[PDB]
């Protein structure tokens, strides 16, 4: 009797490939023969961009309640915002080898949720303590928003009154290579123990811009948006690390 959508909203990624949706019939009558009729409509997102056209009937064999239909996603590599489509159901059978009925909800609005971020990249922490024990020490550096990309982070340590060339901590530059889909990176800083006590060592650890490795009013503002999915820093982009003197015993 009563025929409808699951869930009245669906939400995916823009490289699933493709989205699965499911239908139901509530009760109001027991089996067979039931079919409805689903399209798509546009809505922020369109159809041979955004996504893929989708329309077809479902069929009810007997003894069951769940089908599911699939819209394909159109992927490609260009920063968007997130956007939606609908998908209506209609003309339900009425077999005839009945009387309504629509339910609700008829229709499902689906939320494509982009993934060409290159990503906002970060340290943890803006503080941390280290003991003089441990010799080389990890730092990680975090890739958010997007895994996008081939992106190089830039880093060096900054001598605070802890110095080093060999006194307190081994200097250290280069750049991190982000590979696509990767998010988290390490950086190694060799600390040394002193003969010498001192007091609350501190020195920096930073990491520079970001870049990228090489190999109509709807257009513009599609455009402009698509600049904002570039490599950037994040919150934390310098690390100020104490040491921890003692334990002598
Ligand atoms: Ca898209
Ligand atoms: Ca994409
Ligand atoms: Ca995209």
């Amino acid at each position: 009797s009563k025929i409808f959508f699951e869930q009245g909203t669906y939400q995916c990624l823009e490289n699933c490939g493709t989205v699965a949706l499911t239908i139901i019939r509530r009760g109001g009558d027991l089996t067979n023969t039931v079919f409805v009729d689903f399209r798509t409509e546009d809505g922020t997102a369109n159809a041979g961009s955004d996504y893929e056209f989708t329309e077809g009937t479902v069929v009810f064999k007997p003894g069951e309640t769940q089908k599911e239909i699939r819209v394909g996603i159109i992927d490609d590599d260009i920063f968007e915002e997130d956007k939606n489509f609908l998908v209506h159901l209609s003309n339900v059978k009425v077999s005839s080898e009945a009387l309504a009925c629509l339910g609700s909800p008829s229709t499902a609005t689906v939320t494509i949720f982009d993934d060409d971020h290159a990503g906002i990249f970060t340290f943890e922490e803006p503080v941390t303590h280290v003991s003089e024990s441990i010799g080389i020490m990890e730092v990680k550096v975090l890739r958010t928003s997007g895994a996008r990309g081939n992106v190089i982070v830039p880093y060096k340590t900054i001598e605070g009154t802890a110095r080093g060339g060999g006194e307190d901590f081994e200097d250290t530059c280069g750049e991190l290579e982000f590979q696509n889909d990767e998010i988290v990176k390490t950086i190694s800083v060799k600390v040394i123990d002193d003969e010498e006590y001192e007091k609350n060592k501190t020195f920096f650890l930073e990491i520079g811009e970001p870049r990228l490795v090489e190999m109509t009013s709807k257009e513009e503002e599609e455009r402009r948006i698509a600049e904002m999915g570039r490599p950037i820093l994040g919150e934390h982009t310098k690390l100020e690390v104490i040491i921890e003197e003692s334990y002598e015993f």
